[PDB]
């Protein structure tokens, strides 16, 4: 997964703490 502020996925949320936001973590 991605840490905050690292890239997100707006189809998959691979946010290790959280979901995607505005295209990062």
């Amino acid at each position: 997964c991605k840490g905050k502020g690292a890239k997100c996925s707006k189809l998959m949320y691979d946010c290790c703490t959280g979901s995607c936001r505005s295209g990062k973590c």
